[PDB]
RNA sequence: GGGGCUGUUUACCAGGUCAGGUCCGAAAGGAAGCAGCCAAGGCAGCUCC
């Protein structure tokens, strides 16, 4: 379960416009997106970054609540 | 080394375009710009000078 699945699912375009900042690689492995990536990520969909740490953030919880069935 | 070709590779760090998103504006409209793609660079093979 990476980034390109969790997007599958009037914020959640705000939510879309992030992961659509990213790189196939930043989708499939998540874990490998520290600060300089959020940084590029955040201003590059017209976010902050906390609001790239909040959705990581909503997709790891995804993602947990995945690795329990 | 330079030209051409082909394969591969490259988040952001003064190329271009820029979906999505953002910014400014009452509006009409402007602005910056990630991913992508194009380009460009890297590692190589062929080839020409």
């Amino acid at each position: 379960f990476d980034l390109n699945d969790f997007l599958e699912q009037k914020v959640l375009v705000r939510m879309e416009a992030i992961i659509n900042s990213m790189t196939m690689k930043e989708r499939a492995k998540p874990e490998i997106i520290k600060g300089s990536r959020k940084r590029r990520i955040a201003a590059g969909s017209g976010m902050q970054v906390q609001d790239v740490n909040r959705l990581l953030k909503q997709f790891d919880d995804m993602q947990r609540m995945m690795k329990k069935m």
